[PDB]
């Protein structure tokens, strides 16, 4: 009931405004007072981790069940994940540009980044195998991840705009992206 | 003065909402009614136009004055053209995030691609010898032009949030846009 209602309110006003979406319009939208938003979260940091968790489960779920297992070469394993990835992406709109902004906005706790890296296990060790160290370290993560998220962003943009050439944007966004971050 | 005010007001409010950023917002915002913004721009695609040329032209300017023509190699002479690319985008970051959106627009004539092509042609002769063939295309140039600009705004908000590690933000992401983007 209003804890799904919240978290949809949360997706179309960060889709819409950014993290910095007003809690009175959050609220608002849900139906409820922005007091009874802060009892279903103690702060709006909290409504922000538990709303990427929601969001990134959703991703990870459509895209686990696509993956064929008998793949093992890493680039092409990575290669059917990124199709499936762009694609829920352009399915998903609005989830897409509330989880983008979620992702970078340096307001997630650890905790929350390791329960999303455990959320689909073969991509968080394709990780581990395939990209730059550099990409993987303390201080260099985020930046590699705001790199990824830069190139399929764009990717998503131009197919959706496009759709008789998204096959395309997609593969050559994502030999980019390979090149951009893997190890050489 | 009209003239310059509204194309600030425009560089601010596209550089916040996209081409979707409203003429009576922008007007307003440079102190004048919407009428007299469309006495300056007939139409609000003449104002997209008219201001991704200003701002193309100020970049340029200010990467032609910083060459240096000592620098014979040519990846590190793009390295140092990405340098200032860079610096410009941190000096005026709403230049910048309005160049983006009005150079993917899909508003820009033919006449306005071609004036901007042609204002820095150390530049355009570089990307013309470097740059992979189908970022080249007719069909795909647009997109390579996209995953560059996605690539260098990522690099400039990494670098202004964490000004402690800018140098190495501006360093990984050059490398990581030449892997992109440049050939064998
Ligand atoms: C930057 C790591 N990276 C990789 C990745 C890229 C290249 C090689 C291996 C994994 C990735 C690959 C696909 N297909 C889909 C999503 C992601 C991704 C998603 C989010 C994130 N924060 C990092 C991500
Ligand atoms: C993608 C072409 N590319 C090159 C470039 C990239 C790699 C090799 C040679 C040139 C570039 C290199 C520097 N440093 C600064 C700006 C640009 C640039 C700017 C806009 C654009 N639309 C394409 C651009």
């Amino acid at each position: 009931d209003k804890k799904q209602a919240l978290l949809e309110a949360a997706t179309q006003a960060i889709a819409q405004s950014g993290i910095a979406a007003s809690t009175a319009v959050i609220a608002r939208n849900a139906g409820v007072a922005e007091g009874t938003l802060f009892r279903y979260f103690a702060t709006k940091d909290e409504l922000i981790n538990t709303l990427y968790l929601h969001l990134k489960q959703d991703l990870c779920q459509s895209m686990i069940m696509e993956l064929d297992r008998s793949i093992t070469d890493a680039k092409m394993m990575t290669r059917f994940i990124w199709n499936s990835y762009i694609s829920w992406g352009l399915n998903h709109p609005a989830r897409h540009r509330a989880i983008r902004q979620l992702a970078v906005s340096e307001k997630l706790t650890k905790e929350t980044e390791q329960r999303a890296d455990d959320m689909f296990p073969e991509l968080r060790d394709l990780c581990h195998r395939s990209v730059l160290m550099v990409f993987m370290s303390d201080e260099y993560r985020a930046f590699g991840d705001g790199l990824f998220l830069a190139l399929a962003e764009t990717t998503m943009d131009f197919a959706a705009r496009d759709p008789a050439r998204a096959g395309e944007y997609i593969a050559l966004g994502f030999e980019a992206m390979w090149r951009a971050l893997t190890r050489e």
